[PDB]
């Protein structure tokens, strides 16, 4: 079971205990986009990042209570009619609006509304990835154009063994990075609820791993009383176990795709990037389709 977050009085996490961090709770995003959560009848602001003024042009306390019929009053109705009450976690809203370009990403989970504000501003991998003779040529045809896609230096295709341990199948660098090719890493590197989660979730990322998390306010939802729950934000805050173990690998960037086979965690299309780097959210639409691209092309291929 998983101890209370920060916030709540919980313990700073140790490697004795990594599993038991909730992760999908931290109370906090990344600088780099706004967070606000609202009543899904009313669309009444019931929290915001604190960074949100910067990002939506407004006094912090004066965001608070307004309505997102008020603020967003093109998109407001078109938004309740995407997410009626009862919808799955899965289903987003998604638009581009006009700013003093912002992408606009929401979901609904319960009664909660979370909205997720970014600066924003593919025939040919479909059939590289089915043109391949076997497993080995995939995984290679796989990071190689997930790199001309995205940029970063260094795409890995990251497998998973029965116990969990992990190893680097595939690979495409920089010239000049040492390889990973090979090699192979503890379970505990990525442990089990990280795992449970990205079962779920199937993207997720550090644009800077030396940037400090922006809280929310307030911390618990005024619906409940209860944390949060921001497993499906791509702004997520990333666990600062992780975001230490990035640096001390020299990554500034990071960002990964769930393969998933039969419903199981298959590996990750992984990518690292040695500055800050912040991928367009539309390019991220096009990572995760090619990532359930490549589960089913895995699917057929383990048979043979
Ligand atoms: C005691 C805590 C530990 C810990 C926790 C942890 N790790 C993750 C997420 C990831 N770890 C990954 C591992 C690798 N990336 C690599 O490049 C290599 C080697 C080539 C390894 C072994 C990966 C890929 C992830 C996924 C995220 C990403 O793509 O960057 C989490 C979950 C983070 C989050 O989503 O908030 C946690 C809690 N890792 C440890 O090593 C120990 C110290």
């Amino acid at each position: 079971p998983f101890f209370p977050p920060l916030y709540l009085g919980g313990p700073e996490i140790t490697t004795e205990n990594c599993e038991r961090e909730p992760i999908h709770i931290p109370g906090s995003i990344q600088p780099h986009g706004a967070l606000l959560t609202a009543d899904g009848h009313s669309g009444e602001v019931l929290q915001m990042s604190l960074n949100a003024a910067t990002f939506l042009g407004q006094e912090p306390t004066v965001l608070r209570g307004q309505t997102l019929a008020a603020l967003l009053p093109e998109q407001w109705p078109a938004l309740q009619a995407a997410l009626p009450p009862g919808c799955p976690d899965a289903l987003q809203y998604r638009a581009t609006l006009d700013w003093p370009h912002l992408s606009l990403t929401v979901h609904r989970v319960g009664e909660l509304l979370i909205l997720e504000f970014e600066p924003t501003e593919l025939r040919n991998a479909m059939f590289a990835l089915e043109s391949a003779p076997n497993l080995r040529a995939l995984a290679e045809v796989a990071t190689q154009t997930v790199r001309e896609l995205t940029g970063f230096d260094r795409v890995m295709l990251y497998k998973f063994a029965p116990d969990a341990t992990g190893e680097v199948i595939a690979e495409a660098r920089r010239e000049g990075l040492h390889a990973f090719l090979g090699h192979r890493f503890p379970a505990s590197d990525i442990p089990a609820q990280a795992r449970a989660l990205y079962t779920r979730h199937l993207l997720r990322l550090t644009a800077d791993t030396r940037a400090a998390a922006v809280p929310l306010d307030p911390v618990l939802n005024p619906q409940t009383n209860a944390p949060t729950p921001l497993g499906g934000a791509v702004l997520r805050a990333t666990s600062p176990m992780h975001m230490q173990y990035l640096r001390n690998m020299g990554v500034g960037s990071s960002l990964s795709v769930s393969v998933v086979v039969g419903g199981q965690l298959w590996g990750l299309i992984a990518c690292h990037h040695q500055t800050p780097y912040v991928l367009p959210p539309d390019l991220r639409t096009t990572l995760e389709y090619l990532g359930r691209l490549l589960s089913l092309q895995v699917q057929v291929k383990e048979a043979l």
